[PDB]
């Protein structure tokens, strides 16, 4: 379906998400493996290196935030940066090329009494399509495979029928 | 090169090991997420489960014994048996047609000070080459990629050139 097609060198799907709240773990660990090509990290051990004293079901739940995030990839030899928005197309392109991860933070648009759930996921490329289109190249933590979001819109359909708006980003894993 | 292959359905090697004493851990998460078919066990995290108190150094290099392997396979639904020699060629070819993993537990003929260090190796299945030579397929965790093992023969050659004999296997994984 591709006429260009830009990724990650060595992204390769290594766990998926359960039934925990890990999924900035799921994320930084494989865009960490990416960016280094390593196998070593993993979501449950960022989890652990994070929150050392949360036991049981609140370890198993408790998520992560945009400074949890960005202070993990410090200690892992990144400088991370907060985008306060979806990265463009461009953007993708030369932060992938230039080898620099991106993790997406989404909002729920379907809701729960009010609330909208956060869920971060991983930017594995971009590519452009065969009639011209313009797309960026998603894996969410629960799929055993990547999905394909048009440049231009910034509310990505993920595969239980959800939608999550992607309202910011954090680059440089 | 071979004429009949016989192997755990869905091995992946989806990580391999470091500056640390996981090897058991390693071959334990590799069998389990085969015969479940599930990516959710890794080294680190059965190390943690079974030495909860060990910290810093200890942790990354205190190994297991056979009876903390085996109570790690109860504990996750298994009924690992030792059995204490090397598998034959039939066994193996059983047990991976009845999707039923085998640990390696090997010792090391190259000595240092008089000890021979352990180190715990996966069975990955069984195959017959084309002149006929009966061989069981081995991953050991440092490496990417598997080895054959003529099934004749106790001790398996390593990839840093040092050489271990299979003494005894733990089955039921
Ligand atoms: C994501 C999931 O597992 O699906 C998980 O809930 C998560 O990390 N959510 C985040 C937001 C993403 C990073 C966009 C979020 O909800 N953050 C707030 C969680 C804060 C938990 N508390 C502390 N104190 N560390
Ligand atoms: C293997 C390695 O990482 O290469 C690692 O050293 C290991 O687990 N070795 C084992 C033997 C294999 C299971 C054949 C071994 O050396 N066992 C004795 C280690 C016991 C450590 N002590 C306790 N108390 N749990």
């Amino acid at each position: 379906n591709e006429q260009y097609v830009n990724k990650l060198e060595n992204f390769k799907i290594r766990e998926t998400q359960g039934n925990n709240g890990w999924c900035a773990g799921y994320t930084m660990s494989a865009l960490l493996n990416a960016t280094y090509n390593t196998n070593k990290y993993h979501a449950e051990a960022v989890m652990r290196f994070l929150h050392p004293n949360l036991q049981g079901q609140q370890f198993q739940f408790t998520g992560l935030t945009p400074r949890e995030m960005i202070y993990f990839g410090q200690t892992q030899g990144r400088s991370p940066q907060l985008l306060n928005r979806m990265t463009t197309y461009n953007e993708v392109d030369n932060l992938t090329k230039n080898n620099k991860g991106i993790a997406i933070l989404g909002s729920r648009v379907e809701s729960r009494n009010g609330m909208h759930a956060g869920h971060a996921m991983a930017v594995v490329g971009n590519a452009k399509l065969n009639n011209g289109q313009e797309v960026i190249i998603i894996w969410n933590p629960w799929d055993n495979g990547f999905m394909t979001q048009d440049a231009k819109n910034n509310v990505i359909p993920v595969s239980n029928g959800d939608h999550y708006q992607w309202y910011s980003s954090i680059y440089g894993y």
